[PDB]
């Protein structure tokens, strides 16, 4: 009714706003136009054109599965910060609206999104420390207590949507950005999200997904735990084991074999009751969480450095 009217408003134009007015537009998503939701990036007489009023770094280099995030520069303002290109066609409109309004350390912040041509442009903070998964191939594999801190963190994270009924729906370390000293993790990435009441990375899929099961938040704890097995092994789980990598899943016992026998514990107990395949008997955010937190404090809590010496994979 007014919300008719409130849409009419934004269409056709891209303005600055509340995230409120993003959702609200971002639903008719299935021409330029959108909202921007920091001072930092400005439209000029209704525009926000690539290329025009923002450009993308200089020789054309990207992040992502797809080559499709981007270091970006606002013209006027100058502000740095990042781009995640959507093929409108494809854009889920739960990218945007389970994730707008959010406000937490350990998720990375929108900044706005444009609608521009066939495109949906995503802006956000640039976190320079790259992600997680660049570390992992940088690193090779993550010291224990390193791998913890991160876990902790995304886990808080999952904490905070779980709470909101949003479930993240592609956990993994490509999918946590860490800040320009590696000490603070941030998940990013809802193309894969769904509100609670295009699926993820086939390794990271928990087992009720697989089976076409109904599913819950706990999908997130299965996929962040095999990403505790990446970060301590150096490779995704299933990988060295093993045809089509969905079938084992379903029938496989968890892949706790993964766990390195150096791990302490609470560090194998940990990530023993994330991999429950019945999600009634897998732990939640919280419970993990907590589980993990103590896991750091039980090896002296975080001691390695961020970037320090090479370590051969598994
Ligand atoms: C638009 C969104 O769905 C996203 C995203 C997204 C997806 C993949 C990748 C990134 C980002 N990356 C980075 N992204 C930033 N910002 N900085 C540094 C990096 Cl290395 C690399 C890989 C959002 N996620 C969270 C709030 S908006």
């Amino acid at each position: 009714p007014v919300e008719e009217y409130l849409v009419h408003a934004l269409q056709g134009s891209v303005s600055s706003g509340q995230a409120h007015s993003l959702a609200s537009l971002a639903k008719t998503w299935s021409d330029n136009e959108g909202v921007l939701l920091t001072e930092k990036l400005k439209p000029v007489d209704y525009e926000y054109r690539e290329e025009v009023h923002w450009m993308t770094h200089q020789p054309r280099v990207g992040r992502g599965s797809f080559g499709e995030v981007h270091r970006m520069k606002d013209k006027q303002t100058g502000f740095q910060c990042a781009v995640k290109k959507v093929r409108l066609e494809v854009f889920r409109v739960e990218e945007l609206v389970a994730c707008a309004g959010l406000s937490s350390p350990r998720i990375v912040p929108l900044y706005g999104a444009v609608r521009e041509g066939p495109w949906v442009n995503i802006f956000m903070e640039l976190l320079e420390g790259g992600s997680l998964g660049q570390l992992i191939k940088q690193m090779g594999c993550l010291p224990e207590d390193r791998a913890l801190y991160y876990l902790g963190q995304a886990l808080e994270g999952l904490e905070y949507l779980h709470t909101r009924r949003i479930l993240h729906g592609d956990v993994k370390a490509d999918n946590v950005l860490l800040s320009s000293d590696g000490s603070r993790a941030a998940l990013c990435d809802f193309g894969h999200a769904l509100c609670l009441q295009i699926p993820g990375t086939e390794t990271h899929m928990a087992p009720e997904v697989v089976m076409g099961k109904p599913c819950d938040a706990k999908v997130d704890i299965w996929s962040s735990c095999c990403m505790m097995l990446h970060m301590l092994n150096g490779c995704h789980p299933w990988t060295q084991y093993f045809g089509p990598l969905c079938l084992k899943i379903a029938s496989e016992p968890p892949p706790i074999r993964e766990i390195p026998p150096s791990c302490a514990p609470l560090t194998a107990q940990a990530i023993q009751e994330g991999l429950r395949k019945e999600p009634v008997h897998r732990a939640s955010a919280m419970e993990l969480r907590r589980k993990v937190g103590k896991a750091l404090q039980e090896v002296g809590g975080l001691k390695s450095p961020w970037k320090g010496e090479y370590k051969e994979p598994r």
